[PDB]
């Protein structure tokens, strides 16, 4: 389902837009409906539709890639291709459809702790968009505190510290049955991704391991336990176009003759295996896996791909 | 000034923490000092500094390029590197240097609809970076409303409306004489940057015009009010590989050969010069440009780079 076609979807919600409800997700997993003012509903609908527009709508360079072919692209949201919904993935589901007339409610002396995500339901055209929200630290709003009597030297002092926020900002949503992520850090830190990750990543580990490409994998297997290196890891392991696929000599022989490449990764003093231990040099041989290292067919410049995305499909 | 050089002066001031104090903007651009509560000041510095080692110390794949070569890139702090200041440039570098002792303190009484920005200003190792924060458009709050007495009767809902924020985001900041920036939407409007990119899309407009390469450039100048073509025509007049270059019969038959181009960048009937007026032609041809189109010379597969890095330095 095409960046187009997501587009269409999300123009038919907004442009037949017809009406909009909060779920607080608590800690206990169950979703407790809100209890939001309608002034400030119409005023958090307009702001969340605002947002949708300038981010998808109206967003032309909004690429819709795989979360597990994940690259550092700014307005670019992801679509969750793994197995495994994490419980709020779940909870979201059940989010969309809870009947209107049922009185599972949000009791409001839990003080906003119990909170542990908000979910916007936006409707349209007979359709219910999803979005999802944390709740953060109450970004330490600070208000002045003018004690005195009812103070012009009165000091900045967070009061409450217990106010809901909902800083207008999706960390992910769903449309139909179909998960896209805007905030990669949410999904691996609150909803716990960073399981199925690293799981990939090792699984990635064991086939470097296998073929044979490194001499010592150590330095690998210790960058293995961050995840901005798992997340590189488990990219490898699912869409690598190297690896597995062309032959080893052939790689070695291609760091060998590339000028740049070989300045870059140090060839090993025998010459079946590769030298491959240091932070910056992983992140070069990561790299190299993920065949970000192109030459113009135009210009003959050899450039560093951040991103990149396959034109022939 | 390299990444690594930042990421060690970040260190340096950093793990020699010496103080924090915060120094508000107005909108008569004059820097007002701020009256934060020590614990509260002590927060903000915690959180400040938990956000900068995330974005730049911990940050592995962190990038620093320069401010008019913008790409989409997470985790990406772009070096200011034009000529012109706006305004906010001048009153943080004077923040940087307002002495201890001044008592050109913030009266409360201004509800802080009078704050414009707010200047974060951490010091260590006798060094003092800076932070910049403004008022988003997208952001809100809810309280709950109840009372009756001091009976399940009450709803949620923002009431002060004049509580200062300061998410703990940083949209841009400078280390002695040199400025980045994460937050570009902030530097384009807030601090109306798009002036200089809009004058200088419409030099690219120019030389594209006297490249003497396409044939109608109406398209060109309709999309050109937009900002997000205007960066990337920019992108084009101050870095591109193949604009300059007095060659377009070698651009002409480039496109003719190149199997995915030739579909989507069509020529005229004499064969000197381009038919770009679609939108979708229109970006193809800012890629091409841009020297995005790039083919492995390994798996021999084209792709599209939204962001890269050339490698010679």
């Amino acid at each position: 389902m095409t960046t187009q076609q997501l587009k269409e979807k999300i123009s038919k919600i907004i442009d037949n837009f017809s009406g909009i409800r909060v779920v607080f997700t608590t800690t206990a997993n169950e979703l407790k409906l809100s209890r939001i003012e309608g002034s400030a509903l119409n005023s958090i609908a307009e702001g969340f539709i605002d947002k949708i527009k300038e981010d998808i709508i109206n967003n032309e360079d909004l690429t819709s890639p795989l979360l597990s072919n994940f690259d550092d692209r700014k307005n670019a949201l992801f679509k969750f291709d793994y197995e495994q919904y994490p419980e709020e993935f779940n909870k979201i589901t059940q989010a969309i459809a809870i009947p209107p007339n049922s009185q599972d409610y949000y009791n409001p002396l839990n003080k906003f702790t119990d909170v542990k995500g908000i979910i916007i339901l936006i409707s349209g055209d007979n359709k219910c968009l999803a979005l999802y929200k944390n709740k953060t630290n109450l970004a330490v709003l600070r208000n002045s505190r003018k004690m005195f009597n009812l103070d012009p030297d009165g000091y900045l002092k967070q009061l409450p510290n217990e106010i809901l926020r909902l800083d207008f900002n999706y960390d992910l949503f769903s449309i139909g049955e179909d998960f896209y992520i805007k905030n990669h850090k949410t999904l691996e830190t609150q909803m716990k991704f960073h399981q199925v990750i690293e799981a990939q990543a090792v699984i990635a580990l064991n086939s470097l391991r296998d073929s044979l490409l490194i001499e010592d994998i150590s330095g690998l297997e210790k960058s293995s336990r961050e995840i901005s290196f798992a997340r590189k890891l488990a990219k490898i392991s699912k869409h690598s176009p190297v690896l597995g696929k062309i032959d080893t000599k052939t790689i070695i022989d291609y760091v060998s003759q590339h000028k740049y490449l070989s300045a870059i990764l140090q060839i090993n003093e025998a010459g079946d295996k590769l030298l491959i231990k240091t932070k910056t040099s992983q992140k070069h041989f990561i790299k190299l896996m993920s065949d970000d290292y192109l030459q113009s067919d135009l210009t003959k410049i050899i450039y560093m791909s951040i991103a990149k995305d396959r034109l022939d499909e």
